[PDB]
RNA sequence: GGCCUUGUACACACCGCCCGUCACACCAUGGGAGUUUGUUGCACCAGAAGUAGCUAGCCUAACUGCAAAGAGGGCGGUUAC
C-alpha cells in the first residue's frame, strides 16, 4: 500500500479471492488458459516456486523446472486471469526468499527437503 | 696360315657377351606439415530400470482387538552397485 488510495481502490477492484498459501521452496501446479481460435485447454504447469513478490494486484512469483532435459523459468502474473489454478504437492523447508543459487545445481544437488509439519 | 695345351659368363660363336648413369612410358611401394575414422588405457563428472540396506513422512480390504488402536502391506525419502 504505497500507492495513492485511488490507485488502490482501481487495484484492489480486481483481486482475486481464492488463492491458496504457497511459499518460496514449495513445488506446484499451475493450470494456464491457452487459447488457439476458439479452442481453448488447460496447460499445467509443474515446478519449484523460486521467488516470490507480493505487490498487491502487481504480485508474481516464479517457477523453475527441468523440461525435456533443459530448464525453463516462467514468472507468472498471480492475478492474471491466464492463471486458472494453483495447487501445491509439496511444501519445501529453505533458509532464504530467494532460491537463485538453484540454477547452478543439477540433479540431486538441486532437491529440496520437505518441510515435515 | 697350320698342330698340342690352357682360361672362358662366347655357341648368331670377340663384327660375341655385357654394366651403370641420364632421357621416355607404365606399374606397385616407402617418407611427409597436416586432415580424418574406428577402438582403447587411466582420472574425474553425471547417472535409468533394477538389486541390497536404512528410514519413519503419508495412505491402507483379509489377521488381533467390543472400540481407540496394533500387526502386516503400499506410496514416498535415502545410500551402495
Amino acid at each position: 500500500s504505497g500507492k495513492h488510495p485511488l490507485v488502490q481502490a482501481i487495484e484492489n477492484s480486481q483481486l482475486k479471492t481464492d488463492l491458496p498459501e504457497f511459499a518460496p521452496g514449495d513445488t506446484v501446479v499451475v493450470q494456464v488458459k491457452v487459447k488457439e481460435g476458439d479452442r481453448e485447454r488447460l496447460q499445467a504447469f509443474e515446478g519449484v516456486v523460486i521467488a516470490k513478490k507480493n505487490r498487491g494486484l502487481n504480485s508474481a512469483f516464479t517457477v523453475r523446472k527441468i523440461s525435456s532435459g533443459v530448464g525453463v523459468e516462467r514468472v507468472f502474473q498471480t492475478h492474471s486471469p491466464v492463471v486458472a489454478k494453483i495447487e501445491v504437492k509439496r511444501r519445501g523447508d529453505v533458509r532464504r526468499a530467494k532460491l537463485y543459487y538453484l540454477r547452478d545445481l543439477s540433479g540431486k544437488a538441486a532437491r529440496i527437503r520437505e518441510k515435515l509439519p
